[PDB]
């Protein structure tokens, strides 16, 4: 027997994938230990094949994270503190694990979410190898190795308001705004980012939550700056994440699903910690009830400044059409008949579930990776339309329509439904994404 251990970021978006990928992987015939923090820990009740150890965060707590916000922004923080201190407990578990191991029982290797780029040297240091998934796309770690000539041009300035609606330099594929809110935390992220670069181009392999079929364009960005092997595999096509999630469910959305006609339920979910001013939440609600579509709307308690959760909002306003909650099974939502479109804050997670669905796209974004994955969408592969002005009531029911009932819009459906079997195609025999899994299988069990 071969054990594999994955080692996730604590957040919704980084647990999904990295338990799709070990349940894979367990699917193949490896054991799977799974190492997390207790904080934003997922149920392990759900996962009865899978061993879980708890580390970094047990009792009593650093004096680096025992105080920090549990929700909100902040809570991010424990991804540098991490990654300055937690080499030495790392490696204690690591050993302890090994240590204890059965006789024709071995760990093939450590897998680890690519912002964990401190494990790479406790690997090393344990003759272990250490593969990396990536969460996000192939297309923005290709901005990411091009940030040098990003910060040349004056696009990392935030100061520097120039250029805005332009196309970027030597990467037309966005405009220079985009650039400036992906990298808007610049101070932060210069560092986490180079570091992460540079500790995943000294992994073993690296696993990409996509397939090649939906960036082609970046594959050879990817070959050339990563000398070990990549793997696309895109997860949401093997298993939707529903026994990860963080959040009840709240699973009285399917009866009302089933009462709508096909394709005509606007899905919107802007992610699992973004926020919004009273006001932008009001003109949003605004903008959906002016489309005059069905919409099935999750609002993450805390997502409006700063009420609990949808006060602001006037007792039934409006309507019939449409229904609030607080969480749902998103994939399965999407695969729902009556799911007409999605409007997304372009998190990857939510954008690749969307492809994989069939389910066109509304964009908007609050930064990060978010906007390059909404220029991305909308116009390389065509899927979607990006509100990439702010929210006006106006312009977001424009964009409902045209994407939901307008036949200009025809064509955007007609691109997700084939994105989608090209998604599929892609898992056959003989597809990109099943040689990669088989690779990928055949590679992990050569390292053991
Ligand atoms: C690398 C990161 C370092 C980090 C430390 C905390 C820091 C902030 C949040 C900046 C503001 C101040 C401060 C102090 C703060 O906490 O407010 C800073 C930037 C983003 C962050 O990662 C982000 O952390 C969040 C939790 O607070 C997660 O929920 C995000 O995951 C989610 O992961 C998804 C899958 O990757 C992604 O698609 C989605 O947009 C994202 O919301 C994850 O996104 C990462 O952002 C990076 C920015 O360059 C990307 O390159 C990574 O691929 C991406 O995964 C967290
Ligand atoms: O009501 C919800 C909203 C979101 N999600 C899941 O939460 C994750 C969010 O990840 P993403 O990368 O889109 O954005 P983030 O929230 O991390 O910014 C995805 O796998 C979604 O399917 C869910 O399961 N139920």
């Amino acid at each position: 027997r071969r054990r594999i251990i994955l080692f996730p970021v604590p957040f919704q978006g980084h647990i999904n994938p990295i338990l799709q990928l070990a349940n894979v992987l367990y699917s193949k015939g490896f054991s799977i230990t799974i190492f997390h923090t207790n904080f934003n820990k997922p149920k392990t009740s759900n996962y009865p094949h899978f061993t879980f150890r708890f580390i970094l965060d047990n009792d009593p707590q650093d004096e680096r994270i025992s105080n920090l916000p549990t929700h909100g922004p902040l809570a991010g923080m424990r991804i540098p503190i991490i990654n300055e201190h937690g080499a030495d407990e790392l490696r204690r578990e690591l050993e302890l694990l090994m240590l204890a191991s059965e006789e024709d029982e071995e760990v093939s290797c450590l897998i680890t979410d690519a912002l964990w780029y401190f494990a790479q040297s406790v690997a090393d240091s344990l003759n272990l190898r250490r593969l990396v998934l990536m969460t996000s796309s192939l297309f923005n770690f290709h901005a990411h190795v091009s940030l040098p000539q990003f910060d040349e041009l004056g696009y990392l300035d935030p100061d520097d308001k120039t250029r805005l609606e332009e196309q970027a330099s030597g990467f037309p594929m966005l405009k220079v705004k985009d650039i400036k809110s992906a990298y808007s935390n610049w101070q932060i992220l210069k560092e986490i980012l180079g570091k992460m670069i540079k500790q995943t181009k000294a992994s073993s392999g690296v696993i990409w939550n996509s397939f090649k079929e939906l960036e082609e364009s970046e594959l050879e960005t990817v070959i050339r700056e990563i000398p070990a092997p990549s793997f696309l595999i895109p997860l949401p096509k093997h298993l939707t994440a529903s026994s990860s999630s963080l959040l009840d469910h709240d699973r009285t959305v399917f009866q009302w699903l089933d009462q709508q006609p096909p394709s005509s339920v606007l899905y919107v979910s802007f992610g699992s910690t973004s926020e919004v001013d009273e006001k932008d939440f009001l003109e949003i609600a605004r903008g959906l009830v002016d489309s005059k579509q069905s919409f099935l709307w999750v609002v993450r308690p805390g997502f409006v400044k700063g009420s609990t959760w949808v006060e602001p909002l006037p007792d039934g306003f409006l309507g019939e059409r449409g229904r609030i909650v607080k969480w749902v099974p998103q994939q399965e939502v999407l695969a729902h008949g009556a799911i007409g479109a999605f409007w997304t804050h372009s998190g990857w997670n939510s954008t690749l579930e969307s492809v994989c669905e069939g389910v066109p796209m509304i964009f908007s974004d609050f930064g990060l990776d978010q906007p390059l994955n909404a220029r991305y969408m909308s116009d390389v592969l065509k899927v979607g339309v990006y509100l990439e002005n702010g929210w006006e009531r106006g312009e977001i029911a424009n964009a409902i329509r045209r994407v939901m009932v307008d036949e200009e819009g025809e064509y955007i459906r007609q691109n997700a439904r084939v994105l989608k079997q090209k998604a599929d195609v892609s898992l056959m025999k003989g597809g990109s994404s099943y040689e990669s899994l088989e690779s990928l299988v055949s590679y992990i069990s050569s390292l053991t």
